[PDB]
């Protein structure tokens, strides 16, 4: 219920127990096979027995479970159930292979009646493949699974040194290996704080597709339903939310195991920006918590990191394989001690016989002369005579030339640390590919989930609006002015007076409305410029005074029918065509009634949301309001490239090599050139 | 069914198999237990496991049986009985206690799963003590239960002096012992003419008692019930035989087990007479068939004598025990055999161990030198060193010891016919006084049974008859003439001619009838004589001219109107007063008118039935005629006794001395005596 898995095995007590239960060392129904080791009809066995007998619990399932084992975690009785119904899966191998091989200490069984392990001699880390379980809140632990195969490599990186880096081992452990295809989207960098912790969340993601029309949903995060998440989507649909879906159905089959549609109400819905709320909203995306919290070798809980769980698993497997020679040595040197022995009554039979037959008590007679053990001496009183013939002996020498050969091979392993360690890479490499496969869970980052607003939930689709001359707005769809996009997003109009204006292209009429009655301008007031493009978009603002200002488009959607203040014109200013900045590092130009150039990186005038904004190009107020200089041409475009200036039949042409002598800092009046006035266009070669 | 019992044991095959099944030996239901050695439902074993289980079967039941075990010989499953209702009875353990000691031969289980014995070590011969059963009829055997003490003790003598008479063993043998107080009523003489001939018959009758008024049967022959008897009684009532029967009850309880009640008319009924025919003609008397059939030791069939069937056993017993002493011999002089072939080794170890170490095959040289056997070498090379110790060796001289006195013990007596035989007696004495127990059916010869006629069932109570001067006859109950005796025995009368009569009393009336209005008589004739004795009674009949002879009384005896030529009369000759003879032994006397004396043992005088008769004192026929000489008086008296004969007021006195002086050969005048002549009275002193 609260207790932490052992770092050695990765077990909590109970499923040990069921675990050894289970082993050849159980040695009639399930109740039977359970009980022997658990308290009757016990509830932690209970829930911890149903858990390990269905799949997606486990990575690695210790059990095949077959059956139904109880409706949910409600009950099903054990005495129902034949004990053939539950097998140990060859995955437990692992934990159970070297048990006879004093790998293990034993304490008393539930009730006094029998020994059980303390500890299970794993061979691979499964506190690591199998980690933690049913992902509930409030648990004292959270252990991912892991992949067998990338934990092996890397737990063989360290024996071959242990300084390896944390860096090292997390280009071979990706993360998370989940029991399902669905995505871990979190960012490796992420990935790598919480092994350095022990601690954080990682994210999954449903694996999705569009099959012409709808969207279908093949994979689902870690144990989340597709009862769960189609409910969630359900209720958005039910609520006056998620309009632009139509139709949900479950598709599941045993052809197709997670298989969701998700139709649209049309053909023109954004599918992946619905894909984008629902992940933000329901559980097609889903955290997970991770406190690698567990029993160290010392007996200690503690939160550790990737590196020391590695390391301690080490230490512990090492302290396995200690054991498990030592078991066979300890064997092996004891008949070398009695094969010795007896060796020693064959040599000196005459006088051994001798002294059996003339004293009291022989035994402790024996053992002072040819010095002898309590044990050795006792190997001897034992013989048969038949033992003593010549046949005997010769089969005598034998065992013990092949157990003198045994014992080195197994004390020399025991005295070096390089040849142990060679050991135990080949058996973890065998291991790896005897017990691994392949990845499930893969690492796929992702763009970041986002709910939207009722407001853009609105139909959406492509519109080209127009102002003319006239003064009249007529929204088309798919002269004066032509702008693009699509039907939510507004369009802006800016007055003779400075102030921008946003309205919905849902309110405006068809290809078959006044503007003034739609707006609140200013007496006399002329609208000048229309503009329709991103909320974010970035824009030059400015007004032929020579000021101006960098904006983002969304500084201009004034909605309210009175307008907002944006650029500030002095005595008889006039406001520029809007320039579209279509990236950062472009060149501004500023043309002067008078004929003067400047350019400079757009990257150099301040940005602002309002004002008068700063100096683009020097022109004394005076003369600006009496029309005779003033701001003639501006212009945003790509750097080193070549213009074709328009003044009437003539076209000025200019390279980036006449365009590097106009460059200079801004707010400087720019360099005169001749005849450059009246200006009839300016076009971008 | 139809097998005979074997003489070893008296078991047929079915008994062996039912006591060996039970046994130690049979080693969960009572089924389960029989059906080991039997086949299952089968019928011989049902019938022969029912009849162990009741008392009143066997003398000396084999099992105690404990239920109903099925109302008759229909069924009752063994599968509904526990094993514990049914346990082998104490006397079976002489028949079970000798098993294990190489007492049987043993052969295949009915199923060839197991083995069994073919025979039982029976320490007693069971064959004579509880022989066949069922006492049906068309057996091809017939052995009656003996008394154990008493065969026991026969046996003892035999083997004192296998020369032993039959006589001399049924003077320990008294015969049958059945399981019954009734009688067997058989005599001694015919009990001896059975044991000779293995063949015959012998009766049994039921003890009974007269309490007050009617008559208590307490005691019933072997296997005849209560209901049995109380139906035929019954049947004899129902019909208009045993009419003196007034009532009949079963008053038995568990206070008096068979106690049955007969209830004769009135107080005056000859209940022995009753009882006398009822032993004639109901099982409150039976025989029971006895053919002594067996299997002997040779294996054949055949009918043998209480001596062959002793001796026989006898020689059984001797075998039985030669092999019980012999299975421990074997057992010990193995044992010797060993300890000495390890006393070799102690002896010669650096020796033996030294050819241990230095040979190919140890064992065949071992035998060589040393001269042991391919079973001593054996033992001493299975020797541990440990043996070799001196206290080990103590304690094998030590154990040898003993088994040389024990070998001697046992040889010692396996080479004595006399020490074998005090061996068997002691044994013999032993189990006698063990489990024997004392004599139940009584040896007591009885009047043998008669039937009587629906003639002598009639009334039957004491009656005077008087025929007076008159010439009538007056019946009376309890002058001229009167006589004694029953109302069912007639009375006599003889006429003047020569003639008897008899009539029967129920027919005369009371003391308040002519007998010539009774009796079709010659002209003129009177009724001269009455008598009224027992039926074969003796009688002297003469006439008084000299002649006469013996007759019985039923010689007198003429029903029919007419009469009897009995005597003939001759001429002018009349009939003497009738003489009762009431011994062989006594004396005739005769006396002439004239006064001559005769006398001879009145057996002497020739019997007859009718006629003239001999001579017994000689008178001249024509003198006779005449009324001048003839036979006046004539008494048949006790021997050698003393006479007064009144002549008037003159009393005439006669000793024996005066008698034997007239004593002489019939037909004599006899010696005249003087003044001896119209004697008025003879009396006796």
């Amino acid at each position: 219920d609260r207790a932490l898995p052992f770092i050695g095995d990765g077990l909590k007590p109970v499923q040990r127990r069921i675990v050894y239960a289970m082993s050849e060392l159980g040695l009639r129904t399930v109740g039977d096979v359970l009980g022997k080791y658990h308290p009757h009809g016990d509830s932690a066995c209970y829930e911890a027995m149903v858990l390990m007998a269905q799949p997606f619990s486990y990575r690695y399932p210790l059990v095949d479970g077959q059956g139904n084992w109880g409706a949910p975690d409600d009950p099903k009785s054990f005495a129902a159930m034949r004990y053939t119904e539950s097998r140990l899966s060859k995955y437990s191998e692992l934990l159970l292979s070297e048990l006879g091989q004093g790998t293990a200490d034993w304490v008393p069984n539930f009730d006094g009646t029998l020994q059980e392990p303390k500890m299970l001699p794993a061979r691979l880390p499964n506190i690591l493949l199998n980690g933690t379980t049913g992902i509930a809140v409030g648990m004292a632990t959270d252990i991912p699974p892991h992949n067998l195969r990338e934990v092996a490599q890397a737990a063989i990186a360290l024996i071959d040194q242990p300084k390896t880096t944390l860096d090292q081992l997390l280009d071979i452990v990706q993360g998370p290996d989940y029991p399902t295809e669905a995505e871990i989207i979190t960012s490796r960098a992420e990935i790598r704080k919480i092994y350095e912790n022990g601690r954080g969340s990682v994210r999954m993601r449903a694996v999705w597709k569009k099959e012409d029309g709808a969207v279908v949903i093949s994979a689902l995060p870690h144990q989340v339903s597709g009862a769960r998440v189609l409910e969630q989507i359900a209720a958005q649909m039910r609520n006056k939310k998620l309009p632009m879906v139509d139709d949900l159905r479950d598709e599941s089959d045993h052809e197709n195991p997670t298989r969701l549609v998700i139709v649209p109400r049309s053909n023109r819905v954004d599918m992946d920006q619905v894909m984008n709320h629902l992940f933000a909203t329901t559980d097609l995306e889903k955290s997970y918590r991770i406190n690698l919290n567990m029993i160290g070798l010392d007996g200690r809980p503690a939160v550790k990191n990737l590196l020391e769980i590695l390391s301690e698993w080490l230490v512990f497997r090492r302290d396995t394989v200690r054991r498990r020679l030592n078991y066979r040595l300890e064997k092996v040197l004891k008949r070398l001690h009695i094969l010795e022995g007896l060796l020693v009554a064959f040599l000196n039979i005459d006088e051994v016989i001798e002294i059996i037959r003339n004293e009291d008590e022989p035994k402790p007679a024996l053992m002072s002369r040819f010095g002898l053990t309590e044990t050795q001496a006792e190997a001897i009183l034992e013989l048969k005579l038949r033992h003593l013939a010549k046949l005997e002996e010769m089969k005598i020498r034998g065992e013990q030339s092949e157990l003198e050969k045994e014992r080195d091979q197994l004390q020399g392993i025991l005295a070096s640390e390089r040849k142990m360690n060679n050991l135990l890479k080949k058996e973890l490499q065998a291991d790896a590919q005897a017990y691994g496969d392949d990845r499930r869970s893969p690492l796929q980052e992702r763009e970041e989930a986002k709910a939207m607003s009722e407001h853009d939930m609105l139909p959406s689709e492509p519109v080209t609006i127009v102002l003319s001359q006239m003064g009249w707005v007529r929204s088309a769809k798919g002269f004066k002015a032509a702008v693009k996009g699509k039907s939510n997003q507004p369009v802006v109009f800016v007055d003779s007076t400075g102030r921008s204006y946003a309205i919905d292209p849902i309110t405006l009429p068809s290809a078959r409305e006044p503007l003034t009655g739609k707006l609140t301008l200013p007496p006399g007031a002329t609208v000048d410029h229309m503009l329709m493009e991103s909320d974010d978009q970035k824009l030059l603002m400015a007004s032929d005074a020579g000021y101006g200002f960098v904006c983002t488009f969304n500084d201009l959607v004034a909605r309210n029918r009175a307008g907002k203040a944006l650029i500030t014109l002095p005595e008889n200013a006039h406001v520029m065509p809007p320039v579209v900045i279509e990236d950062a590092s472009d060149m501004l130009l500023a043309i002067t009634q008078a004929g003067r150039m400047l350019m400079f990186p757009v990257s150099d005038l301040p940005q602002l949301s309002k004002g008068k904004g700063n100096k683009i190009i020097n022109i004394p107020s005076a003369e600006a309001a009496r029309g005779e200089d003033g701001l003639a041409q501006l212009y945003v475009l790509p750097p080193q490239s070549t213009l074709t200036i328009h003044v009437g039949k003539r076209k000025i042409k200019l390279r980036p090599e006449e365009l590097q002598k106009v460059t200079g800092e801004r707010g400087r009046r720019g360099t005169l050139m001749r005849g450059l006035q009246r200006i009839d266009r300016v076009e971008i070669d």
